[PDB]
Order: C-alpha cells, then sequence, then structure tokens
C-alpha cells in the first residue's frame, strides 16, 4: 500500500493532464481552415 501511494504521488507530481491540456491549446493555434482552403482549390483545379 505505502509502494503504490508513493507511486500514486509520483504519477501526480508531473500533472500529465496540464501537459496535455497546453498541448490541446497550442493545436488549436494553428490555422486548420487556411489548409482546408488550400486543399479544396488544389482538388477543384485537379477537377478542373
Amino acid at each position: 500500500q505505502v509502494l503504490m501511494d508513493k507511486l500514486v504521488e509520483l504519477a501526480h507530481q508531473y500533472k500529465l493532464k496540464e501537459t496535455i491540456q497546453k498541448l490541446s491549446n497550442v493545436l488549436q493555434q494553428v490555422k486548420i481552415k487556411d489548409y482546408f482552403e488550400k486543399l479544396v482549390g488544389f482538388i477543384d483545379d485537379a477537377v478542373k
């Protein structure tokens, strides 16, 4: 029990959820609409 409690404390010290949410926030700052528009334009050019 002491060992698993120490393991739980050690795992929670890193706070992986904060890293995940920071990564998600950074990923949400990218320009996906521009890339989608470029892909749509390129596929339209190919079809034409």
